[PDB]
């Protein structure tokens, strides 16, 4: 139920970080601070080295055509699931599902964000960006921990088969408790790999998620 | 900004031999080039560096920034430590996740585009209804360059109309998603255009031909001609 955010940028702390929390995690969420620092290969290394599944967290957000070619190569790279935005529309959203779909990967859509700025237009949009999801065949989301009521709300609209991971625990103010009664996991980063022990802030997050 | 004949390549290919021979192929027309992330993600954001080594381009990276701000900022700076000059930014995540990139844009000298309204058919969902909104926050915040669609010229129109003149505004679209470049360029300072020239069994050709009938539209070169001639094409439109 914990996705390591690795979102350092530079392969030697990555793989450092990710290798002391290894026992506490099997997904790792990769995104571009990581890739754009260090190359797209960092997510067969990832896979080598911790046998974890690897969420590419792309953010997609491009016309149908270029998300197509986004998809497919970040599945190329060795990536099990890539992060899309549902406010460009329904049609870049389904460029992405028949990629993952001929491929055997998952499209995770991002419904509404956790930091502040997302209340001024995601928020208003978010019960449709949903509702879209699941028109589309879409059961793989992701909600803000930042605000339980909205992640309770997503969690009516996609069902309780649909899984959805949710970030903006620890940084960020989310409590992982009132996350997970709504969200199958939650997603941290900062408050693991900027710690000095990164093993004992994963521990301690493990102990709050059994309690 | 002022870009070589109105025209910015949008190179997608998505492997570097491929990319650069198009690209030699078409340089002399034009002195920027947009490089997303099918070519980034397929041969590495060193690929940027390399067309900064080899080309005298402006590169703006369309890599539609549109995650949290302390990510963003994070993008960003490794956006601009590769070589590119600006980087396109999405708005619909909130000001202060394009103020983080405006931040670093600052810091080190380089620049953002606000993407306001996209061209394709499922912008008109969500995020045509968000547009004038999301181009106001720009202005509020100090952007000076944007992105709008040259699928719908009306809409491009009521853009120019919120950011000004002293703003530039470039236009995708235009080629595969048939876009019209006349109406485009009577409130676009600049159009891009990525298949209609890299897919052509001649590139170089595909180029001079869209330039052919940019100058066949009389724009002035001359930035305070073009500001007069841009004002009277959005009063006319209004009235
Ligand atoms: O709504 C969203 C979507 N994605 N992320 C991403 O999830 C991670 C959360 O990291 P943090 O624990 O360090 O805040 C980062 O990679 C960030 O880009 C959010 O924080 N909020
Ligand atoms: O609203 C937008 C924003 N960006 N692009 C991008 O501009 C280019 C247009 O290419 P095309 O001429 O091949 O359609 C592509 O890189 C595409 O991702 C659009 O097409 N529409």
């Amino acid at each position: 139920r914990l996705i390591l955010a690795m979102d350092l940028m530079n392969r030697d702390d990555a793989l450092r970080v990710t290798g002391e929390v290894r026992e506490y995690i099997d997904t790792v969420k990769i995104g571009y601070p990581l890739v754009l620092s260090e190359g797209m290969d960092i997510i067969a290394e990832f896979r080598k080295r911790f046998g974890c599944r690897i969420i590419a967290d792309f953010k997609v957000a491009d016309i149908p055509e270029t998300n197509e070619k986004i998809c497919r190569a970040t599945f190329k790279a060795g990536a099990d699931a890539i992060i899309v935005h549902g406010f460009p529309g329904a049609d870049s959203v389904r460029a992405c599902l028949n990629v993952a779909e001929e491929m055997g990967r998952e499209v995770f859509l991002l419904t509404e964000m956790s930091h502040p700025g997302a209340e001024m237009f995601i928020q208003g949009a978010a019960d449709e960006i949903a509702r879209m999801g699941v028109d589309l065949g879409v059961k793989n989301y992701v909600g803000p921990s930042t605000r339980p009521e909205r992640l309770s709300r997503l969690r009516e609209i996609i069902g309780q088969d649909s899984f959805l991971i949710s970030p903006g625990v620890g940084a960020q103010g989310g409590d992982p408790g009132e996350t997970l009664r709504f969200a199958d996991a939650i997603i941290v980063g900062r408050s693991i790999y900027l710690a000095d022990n990164p093993a004992a802030a994963a521990a301690g997050i493990i102990e709050s998620i059994k309690d």
